[PDB]
């Protein structure tokens, strides 16, 4: 079902401290080395007036390199697919609340991406637009109330050298009823912009994820 060089087609809709945008997306990726890269551009709301980092993160753990001792609930669920939900709780108040829902179709992966935030504080880092990259990460997988959820400490560095911090929390679910919880693990992420354009309308997005038991 899921081989090793798949697609990906992607569209977010969007609402950030009142300003309404779509953006869709087109990638490749290799499942089982959790590597991932996406072609992204605005196609409403341009050009965004807030930081383009608060949003990758929700442009998918189908692609995380999953060793044999840790079960893979994300290439479990297909071909019904899966969803998730997710929290940003930023440092200074600014909050995101993101949903996708994953889907495929033959060698493509389709992701229906919902992203609102609010609260960002009109000269904070990401209504001024100085972020510049988010931190390597290691997601924490667990069981909380018989749901498979993630946590995450994130920081995103900024122009100066400041950290921004931010708390995420995701819960996964499978499309369809018996799919078995995995046990808990970790996952490490990288993500990196490799290129835009001036207005952040076009992005070249890259995404490394790997699971492990330590």
């Amino acid at each position: 079902a899921i081989k090793p060089d798949m697609k990906i087609k992607l569209r977010m809709e969007g609402n950030v401290n009142g300003h309404h945008f779509v953006i869709d997306g087109e990638g490749t990726g290799k499942p089982f080395e959790g590597k991932q890269s996406m072609d992204l551009e605005v196609k409403e709301g341009g050009p965004l007036p807030f930081a383009f980092d608060i949003l990758t993160t929700a442009f998918n753990r189908v692609f995380a390199k999953y060793p044999d001792n840790i079960q893979d609930y994300f290439k479990q669920s297909f071909p019904k697919g899966y969803s998730w939900e997710r929290s940003m709780t930023f440092e200074d108040g600014g909050i995101c609340n993101a949903r996708n829902d994953i889907t495929m179709e033959g060698d493509t992966f389709y992701n229906k991406v919902r992203f609102y935030g609010t609260n960002f504080p009109a000269n904070g880092p990401v209504m001024q637009k100085k972020t510049l990259k988010w931190e390597p990460s290691t997601e924490k997988m667990y069981v909380r109330d018989g749901v498979l959820t993630g946590d995450i400490e994130m920081a995103l560095l900024l122009e100066g050298g400041a950290h921004y911090r931010c708390d995420f929390r995701t819960t996964y679910k499978a499309k369809e009823k018996g799919v078995k919880l995995p046990g808990a693990h970790f996952v490490d992420h990288c993500i990196e912009i490799l290129s835009h354009d001036k207005d952040y309308n076009k992005v070249k997005l890259y995404e490394h994820a790997v699971a492990h038991s330590g």
